[PDB]
């Protein structure tokens, strides 16, 4: 008989595991506990800080919630109005010296006329083709072409998506983009060209909120703190090293064993297979594909430059920079970087030269967070990637050669994106049911490996729904039907349901 | 304070209400009770018996379950093997003296050559227009013409559907029919014409099980029996006369008042509106449409005729008989009619004449169940409908003129089919949300008025899911997404969920 | 025995009759003769002159030859290089107070931005519908909507075409327009909108030559002069009043009778029917439709204004003027108006007011020629149309209010355009064969009533080909296959054929 026994064991306290935990805690029926190898909950939704005081999420993290239940927990965790800042969803695409508003096609009036011709001609071809299309596109690349046409494809989505996914667009499926037909809005695009008009898809309605303190990682610390502490086990004392599926026991690094009746695993499914010592599942999970993420942070002296302004995130299809995305992280919260009165020396200038002085000087400061993808089809030289990113910032005119850099940050996250390869579903529909047969709910960004339901809210709800399936027999909608949950009003499930209202009488 | 107070009150003990009751009973949290004006539960899924011992369902009732939860409750209620009979579906459409395998549109091969031409020609035209169509059909009639062509429309779909729906095809929408109306495939249908092959396998009820005793009504009597008796109130004592939505109070016929927190109402929603004395709702519910159903039963002396054989239910598009469907109800169970030793006099011959004597002779007996529709667009002579049905049986060669009729049955059910009119959804989205904001869950065949989820399993699950939404914040999937629940295997929710398993440990 | 007998009689000495005459004269086999009621040959290709010395054609006459035979005869008649002036076509459409290069539909790029959107949107709809179309358009309006879209239809094609044809586009067929109405290309037109480029080169009259003296009418005077005088009878002495098709006898106004073996009649076919006293033919001809043309000429004092420049003819779709077209007739030849030293009093100022002086003053002079259509569907006030035209010139800024008018011209031509009505062909295939049976070749603009082969070269060749059929069994290609002769270079028939070469030895 094991050291600890519980009805439901949750491995991992990133968003998915915390969702499972929040729902278990709310139901307050079956016994449970949650473990994690990190002392700080949050997983890939955590936040780091540099010795100079610049915070960085694991790349650009922007919340777009599809669920009331997620809103209920975030509101419970950070309830005061100044626990959050609200921003319009402002983004641009860097293209031929221009910051083109997102989405790219509605803004090609900024491009040279010769290119507008090429773009509109291709989109005309695509519209005429879409009018008689009776088949669905099979690859990401076929979907891009059919929706954008050849010309607009080549400028943005094709070279951009290679830089994100670190695999070619011809190697990915396209079901993950949803059930909407790959077709051009030719009239809308052509109208903006005729009118010489730009127009981004943001505004008063198209907002996001960002935590005032602690970056994105602050949310999940705050949510985890609503859990009964004695049911949590975070740190080296919570690292799972062995899973015995046939015996329903888990072993921690410090030798502690935990018995379960149902297991919600939120670790990477390939790590799970290894921890189970199941050669068959190991072989199957190795057939999946993922890219690694390098996050580069650069802290800059100065008030925010006019050329930067209220930009939030930025896309980089071109090859004059290694990053696919930049975030003006200082625009998300004033507490993402030191106050103006904090004194820091200049480490270097953006062109790489030494500062004129070594003295500490005051701010204010602003901050850029960059993402570089890595895979076997796209290597990354870890020794030079920081300097390459900074050169990238000059090339894209985000930084002047003279701009003063006061903080740098680089970290590699091995499992960054679960790739929607052509083979992904063929592999997962083998892996997930074999685990399901052993009472293991493998869920999450890498627990279930589905990017289209791979955001914080999706993840959290994957945990919530898993628990609901285990206890109340609910359908796991987010797991199995991404287009469905992403397209509907998910308002039925709440942090206080009927069951708790009736029980309290 | 009212006489009785429950958290959830369930009005009606047909399948929908019994569903709510079963789930409320399983969950065993909030207090509840269920009321019906009938002493015998079952609603339109009940069974009558004639004084001569012939049972008749409310028209042809064949179970095709889309849900494990529904299976669990039927199996609990009738757990023995000899509680059920299994049957292969044998279904035909009567057309020009011939029997055409169901579905008609997939069996053009059995028609005379000249009618095959008209049908295939129409289907070729439809196929070619459909290759370039980029707008969905609006009405049932447009859908028919666009999916099958004019030949099949005129020969079968238009007269048949007026004859069952009691409105023309032009008056109905076409989003309800995914699992009711087969779309013919040009190549497949033409291939079977050339090869002279049938294709009678389409649809969810190609196999079915029928209760050995009590008809369909036996199921719901048995299901109801599994509930705690003290939480039920069936009979005159349970007839709801007033619903006061603002006070959350219901008044029964005997003056008993029941206070509730949440109301699941499964009575026809137009009745509910009247009971609420809500003139705005009465006005809205009157924009809905329904047809009435006459059920005619005919008991016949003799061993089962060869021309009848293993036939299950039969469709009649033609105007030489008033009924749209006949069921060989004696094929569903030996106990739907008397044993062969039972002595019964002949009441009349099928040709309408008196028999020679009043002598009670033995059997065996077989039995036909007929349905005639009625509406404000399709009047029915109540006084002659029985004799008209019997003559229809002679015209269609179901009965020989000399056949000996030993029992007759006729009953009119005012609310038979909830009609999928063009206006339905526009009216329902004014009605159901209004009731919802008063904490009223109106659900079921006439409770929420949606035929595409209007079968026994559907109904049962509307009640189940309503409770699950009330207690556990579940999505009401069957109510809002018929194609979704009709096209998947719904296996997640069970009579015993983890909740009950864990609570017993 | 009649007064005169010839093998072939030609009625009319417009271009069609002269064509018949020239071919008969070249062949020099059958005896022949040509009559006209007018002392001066030319018909609708004649030229009038005002007492002040301003010449006016019957509206805008620009030669675009499809035939080497036609060129041969023009070169014979006017052999000197200084008999002709060559011009580049400068043609615009008046829209929203600006000039848009002809053709409108290829020059969307010169419209105001909001109309560019309207136009391109319509063309996009048309392109998408044309992608799946399997039916040919039946009316002119349907053709416009299908080839150009609603934007161009409403802004230009519908109002402009009513303004010329004097019937709505819905009343006309669309088989006539191959070389009359440019079909815009979506990609090309959109490209030129993006690039702000013009495309003014469409169609056969992008370059033209105009006779140096006598206007267009001078060509036909000179061509007629090459005919042997004794075989011509022009004037009151050559007016046909009765045609006796059965006795093959024509009666002239002075009572002179002419016997023929074959008749080539170039007069309006309705007039021919009347001259034949053939009530069945009259009824048939009355099913045809034509519009009348008002020609208004305005002579203006002054050197050619900068705003006019090298403009040739100009289209006016809008309602601030009654004419559909203006020609800068003084640009076609310096001899279309008086020399600069000619003294002429001012008749009026363009704004209607009397001149400051009544004295004769010098030039130079320029000259405007206007056209206004009339029909039973578009009445015209004969008494005010001159003044209305002049005011229209002020409205469109063709004339300053202070411009001095020294000459005015107004003439109504009752048969101006043979309308391509829906009924035209149905009617003509009754008429022309019934005349063919009587050995009458009815040919020409109103002789055979087909606008698509209704220009001077077409007409001329209808006469030539008529004769060639009578004598040599040639196919009448221009008559029966307009798209055939308009789409090729017709080089085979020359003013000197092998026949004449071989015979001269
Ligand atoms: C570059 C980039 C950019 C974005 C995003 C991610 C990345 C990488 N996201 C996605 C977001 O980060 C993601 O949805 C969640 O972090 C997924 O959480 P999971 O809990 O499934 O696992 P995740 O990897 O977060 O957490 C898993 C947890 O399991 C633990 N674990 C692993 N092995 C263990 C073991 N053996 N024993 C014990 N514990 C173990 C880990 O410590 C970790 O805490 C996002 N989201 C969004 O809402 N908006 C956005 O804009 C973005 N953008
Ligand atoms: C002709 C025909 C044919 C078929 C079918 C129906 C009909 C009419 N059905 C559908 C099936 O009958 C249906 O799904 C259920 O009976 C509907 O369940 P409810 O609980 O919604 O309504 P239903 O009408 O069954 O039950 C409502 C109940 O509420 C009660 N009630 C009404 N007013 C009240 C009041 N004032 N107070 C208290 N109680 C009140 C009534 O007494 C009744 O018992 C079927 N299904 C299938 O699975 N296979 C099939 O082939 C068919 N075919
Ligand atoms: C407003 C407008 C604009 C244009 C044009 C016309 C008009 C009205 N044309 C067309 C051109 O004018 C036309 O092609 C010829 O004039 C037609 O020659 P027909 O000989 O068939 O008849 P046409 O009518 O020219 O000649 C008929 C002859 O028959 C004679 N006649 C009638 N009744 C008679 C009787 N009872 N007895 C004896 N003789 C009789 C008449 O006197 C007349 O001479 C043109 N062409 C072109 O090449 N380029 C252009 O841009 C244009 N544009
Ligand atoms: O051969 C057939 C018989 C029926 N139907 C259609 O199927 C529908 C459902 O009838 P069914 O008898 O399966 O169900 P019920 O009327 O008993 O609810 C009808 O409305 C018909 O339009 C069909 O398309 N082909
Ligand atoms: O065959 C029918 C006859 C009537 N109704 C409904 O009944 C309403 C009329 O209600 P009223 O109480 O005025 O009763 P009725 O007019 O039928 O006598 C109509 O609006 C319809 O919605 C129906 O659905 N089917
Ligand atoms: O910009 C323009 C001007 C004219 N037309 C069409 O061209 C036809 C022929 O007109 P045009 O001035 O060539 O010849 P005409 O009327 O003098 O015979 C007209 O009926 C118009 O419908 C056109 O499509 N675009
Ligand atoms: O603008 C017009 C007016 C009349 N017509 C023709 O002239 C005939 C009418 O004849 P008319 O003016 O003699 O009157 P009606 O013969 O009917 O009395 C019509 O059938 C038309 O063919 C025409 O082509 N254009």
């Amino acid at each position: 008989h094991p050291d600890i026994s519980v009805d439901v064991l949750v491995i991992g306290a990133g968003p998915t595991g915390l969702g499972a935990a929040k729902r278990l805690n709310q139901i307050d029926g079956p016994s449970w506990m949650i473990v994690d190898s990190n002392e700080t909950p949050g997983g890939l939704a955590s936040t780091d800080v540099t010795p100079e005081g610049f915070l960085y999420d694991v790349g650009g993290h922007v919340i777009a919630s599809h669920y009331k239940y997620f809103d209920d927990c975030l509101d419970e965790a950070l309830p005061k109005e100044d626990d959050w800042y609200t921003h319009q969803r402002i983004s641009y695409v860097r293209c031929q010296g221009q910051w083109v508003p997102y989405p790219f096609q509605n803004n090609i009036s900024m491009l040279p006329k010769e290119e507008q011709v090429k773009c509109i001609d291709g989109m005309i071809d695509a519209a005429l083709e879409a009018r008689v299309a009776n088949t669905k596109p099979k690859t990401f690349d076929e979907w891009i072409v059919r929706m954008m046409g050849t010309g607009i494809a080549d400028l943005f989505m094709r070279p951009y998506n290679f830089k994100v996914w670190a695999v070619p667009t011809t190697k990915m499926q396209c079901a993950w983009l949803g059930e909407r037909v790959a077709a051009p809005n030719l009239k809308a695009v052509t109208t903006n060209v005729i009118l010489g008009k730009t127009a981004g898809n943001w505004g008063p309605n198209a907002t996001f909120r960002f935590p005032a303190r602690g970056g994105t990682g602050g949310i999940w610390i705050a949510v985890a703190n609503t859990l009964p502490k004695e049911k949590t086990r975070f740190g080296e004392k919570g690292k799972v090293t062995k899973v015995n599926a046939n015996n329903k026991t888990v072993t921690l690094q410090d030798g502690t064993t935990i018995g379960y009746k149902k297991l919600v695993s939120t670790m990477a499914v390939d790590f799970l297979a290894e921890a189970m010592n199941d050669q068959e599942l190991v072989g199957l999970t190795k057939q999946l594909f993922y890219s690694s993420t390098h996050v580069i942070g650069v802290g800059v002296r100065g008030s925010r430059p006019e050329r930067i302004g209220d930009k939030c995130w930025l896309y980089f299809p071109e090859d004059n920079c290694p990053f696919y995305r930049a975030t003006i992280f200082s625009n998300y919260s004033p507490y993402n970087q030191p106050e103006a009165s904090a004194a820091l020396p200049t480490m270097q200038l953006a062109d790489g030269s030494r500062p004129q002085s070594t003295e500490a000087k005051e701010g204010p400061y602003w901050s850029i967070m960059l993402e570089v993808s890595e895979s076997s089809m796209k290597p990354v030289n870890q020794e030079t990637i920081l300097a390459d990113c900074i050169q990238g910032l000059v090339n894209t005119e985000m930084l002047k050669p003279t701009d003063e850099i006061v903080s740098t940050y680089h970290r590699r996250f091995d499992h960054g994106y679960p790739t929607p390869t052509l083979e992904r579903e063929g592999t997962l529909t083998q892996i997930l049911p074999k685990l399901q047969d052993k009472d293991i709910w493998s869920r999450g960004r890498f627990g279930s490996w589905r990017y289209e339901v791979g955001n914080q809210d999706h993840s959290f709800m994957l945990g919530v729904e898993a628990v609901d399936n285990i206890v109340n027999g609910a359908v796991e909608l987010t797991l199995n039907y991404p287009d469905f949950v992403n397209g509907r009003q998910n308002t039925e499930r709440r942090l206080v349901d009927g069951a708790q209202v009736f029980a309290k009488s």
